[PDB]
């Protein structure tokens, strides 16, 4: 019968920092992680900026020998997983290794590595493809490599649900524990899609902000002058743990994961319905799953991508789910500062949602200079807002019309 | 407690045929789907053959315009999904669409699309990349497009667990129904990695058979002369349905899904442990999940990839799990005929496992001319074997040491 699930460990790379604390200081201070991209020549691209992980040192985590075999998205996912597991204090043993699994996901996976090997194939021939091309590129190898390094023999898998990946990964890892398939899961996601194919592909769809002359002002969720999302890189990992297992070992508990919702829009490959009907169904699933009155919700970490259609669909969903209480809760998009980490978006934002509960503060939506038509909720414009937060909700929406909601609350 | 899950519809593209009954007919006749790959210059490649889908007409499923937007792996997934829903006779309504979801996965995803867009990018620059590049290439677009086409609003997600994807997708979909998160799921996997990157990538790891002179003899699981797996394309989809929901509408029930096991080897990125310790844990997990004794298992659809270490690990794992029953069960690799569909291997092999139950026949392991050291089990060499099958197992073991086992039982 269904067991309770708590957060005992968290880990992160983001455009704001190489761990959770540094990233969170940037969030509360309203700092942008967005800058012109330096790792490649983007002069032929319509977008030349994004949220890069600055100063990442893989040799804090892995031998340069192993690191060389792995796409940056895998390196990013391992760094976050390693932080989270260390932050948990949990020791892996023969007694518990079978009860500890991993679900670290990615939207796109090893596009950089696949691009570079594609260049080798075309310019030179097949004999120049890396022997590590497959194991070093495919999405399941964050889970695989983490399991190999730490000796985790529990459920081992990976989701790929586009910009929903991080939220789905965390939610389904909670269900693993809830239903007794595991007692501990490392769950979240990682993304590094800032290669020619990534920036070019989102560019070809005209989905990206082209504000190249003011990158820190580009991500402006619900602002009338928004012109698409800002592509960002990194990773979020959480240690999910059955409550009694956590209590037994005297774990520090950040918060409890009480609710998880999924829905499909069944609307469009890439566009949300204007009314946010699928997002509404998802949040209602998650709130019923948590046994909550919707009026208990204090803070929503929005998907808030800074696209015209996405941002307004989200307001519509929140107003429909929460009615008059829509005017009392605080909703913000930390994508205003981090940009959009795609498959890792739900993972870092799940961590921001927990830290909102720990510190009792709503992170700001920066750059919200002129809220758009109907964007008249508390969106925590410009500055972090100290306030009572017992229940925090984190929304993700993706291509395919795939929706995820996580519900966290304070644990005493 | 837990609801019961039955299979009411199945769909497939394989190297043996463009649907289930044509594929199954090839399986029971010991026909190979393996041949030199056409319309592709493989001169510089160490492997020149594989299992291609022959004569696929996407316009039986999609308009030419909608098909142009999607990678072959997505077209194949949609084909199997539409076949499976049609085969189930399910009628989607406003009263049930929120209870019907999709989990169709891929191991490798849109390599063919990535390859063709790399060609444009390198030669001409980013502005020649297709606008549909991203949504037409990401793994969750089979679930996405299927949900949009049929109006499915239930759980919408995609697994990517390398060669374990199909097994994990079906297993976790069965969980959704068992624990009341959905009443129906479409689950399975699709793959098309017979591009330069798939043949080249696997080729660079020397993981592939190079028997270019005799492509039909290349896949020879447990034969002393095997020299690696054969890369194959296609898809499997199953309609999973709660038992009472299936009985109420008078659905035709092929079989019951009674058990699902997961484990991680936590051993190596590409290599199984010699004793198959992880595959043994996963099979034990699956049997415990089913409430079944190892003695009650009659038929195993092996992973049986035709790799040196993989084949021998699976013999050890079966001997370990099944003790004095290990010789009484029949175990075959249908990969001897189909080759290895990677992420779709588990989907098509779940369907073959279900059909073994319907038809009371163990599919052959063809090319098993000289069993290797220790390969002394009933591996159904050369020809199909009619026999009593009440309980059938399907195993998948994948890169990162991720393992899946499905347990199916006759339903009467
Ligand atoms: C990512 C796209 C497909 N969807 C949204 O932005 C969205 C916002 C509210 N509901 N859905
Ligand atoms: C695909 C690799 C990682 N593993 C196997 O083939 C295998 C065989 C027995 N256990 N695992």
């Amino acid at each position: 019968s269904r067991r309770r699930v708590v957060i005992t460990g968290m880990g992160m790379l983001s455009p704001l920092g190489l761990d959770v604390p540094s990233s969170w200081e940037g969030i509360l201070a309203g700092r942008s992680g967005i800058a012109p991209i330096e790792h490649m020549d983007l002069s032929a691209y319509s977008t030349r900026f994004g949220g890069s992980v600055k100063g990442f040192n893989v040799e804090e985590y892995l031998s340069a020998k192993e690191a060389r075999k792995l796409d940056l998205f895998i390196q990013y996912g391992l760094a976050a997983s390693f932080q989270a597991v260390r932050d948990s204090g949990l020791e892996v043993t023969d007694a518990n290794r079978e009860r500890i699994g991993v679900s670290m996901g990615s939207g796109i996976g090893g596009l950089t590595n696949i691009e570079n090997n594609c260049r080798s194939l075309f310019e030179q021939g097949p004999r120049r493809i890396s022997p590590f091309f497959v194991p070093g590129s495919i999405i399941n190898m964050v889970s695989g490599f983490l399991s190999i390094h730490l000796g985790l023999q529990g459920p081992n898998y990976a989701l790929t649900t586009a910009q929903t990946t991080g939220t789905h990964s965390i939610g389904m890892a909670a269900r693993n524990i809830a239903y007794g398939e595991a007692d501990v899961m490392v769950a979240g996601g990682s993304e590094m899609a800032a290669c020619g194919l990534g920036l070019g592909g989102f560019g070809a769809a005209r989905a990206l902000s082209t504000r190249n002359d003011e990158p820190t002002r580009a991500s402006r969720p619900w602002d009338r002058d928004r012109d698409g999302f800002v592509l960002s890189d990194g990773s979020g990992a959480l240690v999910l743990e059955e409550l009694e297992h956590a209590r037994a070992r005297g774990a520090r508990i950040y918060a409890e994961l009480v609710g998880f919702g999924m829905s499909g829009d069944a609307f469009h490959m890439t566009a949300p319905p204007e009314d946010g009907a699928g997002a509404a169904r998802c949040m209602k699933n998650a709130l019923r799953d948590a046994g909550l009155d919707p009026r208990q919700v204090d803070y929503i970490n929005a998907h808030g991508t800074s696209t015209p259609a996405g941002d307004i669909a989200e307001i519509a969903a929140v107003k429909s789910v929460f009615g008059e209480h829509a005017h009392a809760l605080s909703m913000s998009s930390t994508k205003s500062m981090t940009g959009h980490l795609l498959g890792a978006a739900g993972a870092v934002e799940a961590i921001f949602s927990v830290l909102a509960l720990r510190d009792q503060v709503a992170p700001p939506t920066i750059n919200l200079d002129n809220p758009d038509e109907g964007c008249d909720l508390d969106l925590v414009a410009h500055e972090a807002k100290p306030r009572k937060i017992d229940v925090a909700l984190s929304n993700s929406f993706g291509f395919g019309g795939t929706n995820g909601t996580l519900v966290f609350r304070r644990f005493a």
